[PDB]
């Protein structure tokens, strides 16, 4: 009895503060960890078949000095030999050198190599980052064109698109194209651009794909083998260098929970404890630990920008950087806005966000000005920022990893998603966490405010990771040109589009699963289908009688009157689980809805305080939102906690009434005066062995409805066609109710698996194409002959992902334009281009004249659609135009500062910068309209139109980084 070590929680080092960095040390991707495979293309030549081993080295012959894992240098192997990659790891794995020997190799061989990403903020950090290493290189995006002419270009993923419509020699000489973050192919408006891409490419290049772990790996390889005919290698690897721990935080509890371990596996005797203790500011609660605990630099993601500003102002009491990182962070802050005006510099958004990266807590997302947000990222990199408070949109971001990430929600809702995270959107995100060197492990913390299922939770977490699917549709811009250019047709691109593919693959196995199953739709023989088929039908539909008998009776009008306090009251969930007899105490009326969006029935418009025997640990005071808290009940022998309690319950939780009540004292609050009226339903059931008297719904509790009278008929016929059928009380009933319930229900599942096979039998694809090319008959954009007049032309110059492309084509050669001035070009045309909805002060009646008629000639289209037997409502296609931009554009262009168009609306100021920009380049492809159609005082305007809003701040670069 001296001092000790205790033997329960006791151990010996320290992961607190000074335990995060690796004792162990760096691990390598071994040779076994990888899985080469290789995809072929298909055969028309019956006169000769090709032997195909194509496998590569597993190390490239030439290094080009870099440095190269078992991983990277199998996958760089393949670019050797000259045949086309996917390379689908963990962000960690370092799949950037493998761009880079692509690029080197052209380089050497005196080709050409083109580099794209789907952001343009990711390509202008790829620039100069190759610009450095090469020298060579180029860039084009929708907003800048730097050095054409140069061996290596890294452009934007529509700038090829356009380029491969075009079909410029510049498409001639390229050698490779690499393809990095390829899985944006699954995002809904711009998946269309990436296959379109990669549809319309030379079969002659290869092609270097990059992307994150997915399953179908090799039916991405088979889909490029086949369309652009040649053998597509598939490199993948699971392995992550540093390996993760996902904790759960609950909602107002204090301490995180340990979910998934390092090994990967769901601990649910956490999780469930985790979901135990639920029943805001506590952001707050989990930065001030993760400071004195060694957890930085930490990402936080969450998803509104405008709550991710308030989370960041709940943290900026604590104080997280040294005096001389202060500083710090004040040198690099005057230097990366030194391209700025002294107006600029000291605009409204970026004198308040300084005080807060001072303090080491920052802010990205997309309403930050470019050069803040740029700042912010070189701010995150150098570590002078420990916590940074980011949406989904940073995590595509180049360069920037954590030691630990915290979802703000683990449900992402826009307009009418309610929905989980999905496993790809999880590791995107949670992948950040973990850094090679610097880290033990990766910390993950999910925040919940609402309990869920294992199945919603798992599926989260440690879900098998989702398949990339295409996002492959229609639009006008598309088939236009498809339609034009003679060499090819729209029915082509949809036949050689990826789903199509998927389609056309998914439905041997369906075939397959079809027939497996529609055995035991045969292979169960039961022994009498006849007679079971009388017994299952009559059970089951007595079950929807009986629920409809509890419904009714449990209508206030029917069962209120019975409600004297003290009544004896059988309680059963609608969920089935029967809680026993038990007292009513109270009943309150649920007070009405007031935004009108929770409705609810006369059956749930009452909620009951009624005493039962519950086993239940769980919060009585209230009912949640569901029909009764959520506790279990005692069944035999005293289970866990029999308690006499009062519980709230829904009305619908309502089952049968006593005939007769219990004496009520006025004190029933505490625990032993809650037992005594309980002991007293416990003395009922002394002479009661039988049931307690119920209160007969007809003959008691008076109702005498015609609907319910015969709905007791055909409630008692079926309890007599139960009883005269030989199997009531027969030893094989409960056998043989298993066996029309899996004859039954693999009826359901091969009726559903059949209708899978036939929608993936796709007539909807072409269906679509057809009712378009109505359109564009009446629509004057083809004459009948399928072939393409003026206006087609005219609308192919012309990008805009809404439907606009035919209506800003229309206009045009309705010269609507043509008297206008420049500066008031830009007005109109800020409505096409926009989404975010805006809060202004008004519409003025100079500007307000021109937007009614474009609503109008949008409204002649879009009807026009509908009776061309398209999907479109014709309402408001007139929705994609909005003027609150309008009175904003039109200042700017008049040569007012951008202190003043800030305030001129409550748009964010990042906002507004990348909406003029998306405005100046659409300025540019209505002039090319006019270079092709008509009049160059049409061109020039534009050209005018383009430079009157082109400037000061808007005009503004990057930081290149």
């Amino acid at each position: 009895i001296m001092t000790d070590a205790f033997q329960t929680a006791e151990s010996r080092e320290v992961t607190g503060a000074q335990g995060f960095a690796p004792t162990e040390g760096e691990s390598i991707v071994l040779s076994h960890n990888i899985q080469h495979q290789v995809a072929l293309p298909p055969d028309l030549d019956y006169e000769y078949i090709p032997l195909s081993e194509h496998k590569p080295p597993a190390e490239p012959a030439r290094t080009y000095s870099f440095k190269l894992d078992p991983f990277q240098a199998l996958s760089v192997a393949s670019i050797e030999r000259e045949e086309s990659v996917l390379v689908s790891a963990h962000t960690s794995a370092g799949k950037t050198v493998v761009a880079e020997y692509a690029i080197a190799q052209c380089l050497k061989k005196n080709q050409r190599v083109i580099y794209t990403s789907p952001i343009k903020a990711l390509s202008n950090q790829k620039y100069r980052d190759f610009q450095a290493e090469f020298g060579d290189v180029g860039l084009m995006t929708g907003d800048v064109t730097i050095n054409p002419t140069a061996s290596c270009l890294v452009m934007t993923t529509e700038i090829l698109r356009s380029m491969l419509y075009r079909g410029s020699e510049i498409m001639r000489e390229v050698a490779w194209v690499v393809f990095d973050e390829i899985h944006y192919m699954r995002d809904k408006i711009r998946g269309v651009v990436w296959e379109e891409t990669i549809i319309l490419l030379p079969d002659k290049v290869r092609y270097v794909f990059l992307s994150a772990t997915i399953p179908n790996a090799f039916q991405f390889a088979e889909w490029i083998a086949k369309i652009h005919r040649q053998a597509c290698h598939v490199v993948y690897t699971d392995f992550r260098p540093t390996p993760l721990q996902n904790y759960f935080f609950p909602a107002g509890g204090k301490g995180i929970l340990l979910i998934v371990d390092e090994k990967g596996n769901f601990k649910e005797n956490n999780f469930n404890q985790a979901m135990a203790m639920i029943e805001k500011a506590d952001i707050a609660k989990i930065i001030k630990m993760i400071l004195k605990k060694n957890f930085q630099p930490v990402i936080v993601f969450n998803f509104s920008k405008r709550e991710c500003e308030q989370m960041a102002l709940a943290s900026s009491s604590m104080k997280f950087n040294a005096p001389d990182e202060e500083n710090m962070v004040n040198k690099v802050f005057e230097n990366a806005l030194a391209s700025l005006s002294e107006d600029d510099k000291n605009l409204p958004q970026i004198s308040n966000i300084l005080p807060l990266l001072r303090k080491g807590i920052g802010v990205h997302h997309s309403g930050l000005l470019p050069i803040l947000k740029e700042t912010i990222e070189i701010l995150f990199q150098e570590g002078l920022i420990k916590v940074l408070f980011a949406t989904e949109t940073f995590s595509i971001g180049l360069n920037m990893p954590a030691r630990t990430v915290v979802f703000t929600q683990v449900t992402k809702w826009d307009g009418q998603q309610r929905r989980p995270l999905t496993s790809s959107e999880y590791i995107q995100m949670a992948g950040r966490a973990g850094r090679r060197g610097l880290d033990d492990r990766g910390i993950v913390i999910m925040m919940v405010d609402d309990k869920l299922e294992p199945e919603t939770a798992r599926a989260i977490v440690v879900g098998n990771q989702d398949k990339l699917n295409s996002a492959f549709h229609l639009g006008y811009n598309m088939v236009l040109n498809l339609l034009r250019i003679e060499a090819i047709s729209p029915e082509y691109m949809l036949e050689r589009c990826f789903f199509q593919f998927q389609n056309a693959a998914s439905v041997p196995q369906l075939e397959r699963e079809l027939i497996s199953l529609q055995q035991e739709r045969d292979a169960i023989i039961i022994p009498d289908e006849s007679i079971v088929k009388d017994y299952y039908g009559v059970r089951q539909q007595l079950e929807e009688y009986n629920k409809d008998m509890v419904f009714v009776i449990q209508h206030p009008q029917n069962c209120l009157g019975f409600f004297q306090e003290g009544r004896l009251i059988h309680i059963k969930s609608p969920s089935g689980v029967d809680y026993g007899w038990g007292v009513l105490i109270k009943h309150i009326q649920r007070q009405t809805p007031k935004n009108g969006q929770p409705p609810y029935p006369e059956q749930e418009s009452y909620v009951l305080d009624v005493l039962l025997k519950v086993s239940g640990d769980f919060n009585p005071k209230t009912r949640g939102e569901g029909p009764m808290p959520e506790g279990i009940m005692p069944a035999g022998k005293d289970s866990k906690n029999a308690r006499w309690e009062v519980v709230p319950c829904l009305l619908n939780c309502l089952r049968a009434l006593g005939q007769l009540r219990v004496f009520l004292p006025k004190r029933l609050e505490s625990a032993d005066e809650k037992d005594g009226v309980g002991k007293a339903v416990d003395e009922i059931s002394r002479r009661f062995p039988d049931g307690i008297p119920i209160l007969d719904p007809m003959e008691n509790m008076g109702i005498n409805d015609d609907s319910f009278k015969k709905l007791l008929r055909k409630i008692e016929v079926l309890e007599s066609r139960l009883v005269a059928n030989p199997l009531h009380n027969s030893p094989l009933l409960v056998e043989l109710w298993n066996q029309y319930s899996l004859k039954m229900q693999l009826g359901e599942q091969i009726k559903e698996k059949k209708k899978a096979i036939a929608r993936a039998h796709s007539v909807a694809q072409l269906d679509e194409l057809k009712s378009r090319k109505r359109v564009l008959r009446r629509l004057g954009f083809i004459n009948d002959a399928e072939v393409v007049q003026m206006k087609a032309r005219v609308a192919c110059e012309i990008s805009s992902t809404e439907g606009h492309e035919l209506l800003l084509a229309e206009l045009l050669f309705n010269r609507f334009f043509n008297e206008l001035s420049p500066e008031i070009c830009a007005c109109i045309l800020s409505c096409f281009i926009f989404d975010e909805k805006i809060e202004t002060q008004a519409l003025k009646e100079e500007l307000a004249k021109p937007f009614r008629e474009i609503q109008a000639q949008a409204r002649i289209i879009a009807k026009v659609s509908a009776e061309s037997k398209l999907d479109v409502n014709e309402d408001e296609y007139v929705q994609s135009l909005k003027w609150q931009l309008m009175e904003t554009v039109l200042a700017w262009a008049q040569g007012r500062p951008f202190s003043e168009i800030c305030k001129m609306t409550n748009v964010y100021e990042g906002s507004l910068i990348r909406l003029f920009r998306r405005l100046e380049e659409l300025l540019r492809q209505m002039a090319e309209a006019a270079r092709v159609m008509g009049s160059e005082e049409l061109k020039d305007k534009f050209e005018l139109s383009l430079s009157k809003i082109r400037r000061d701040i808007v005009s503004f670069n990057s930081l290149y980084l």
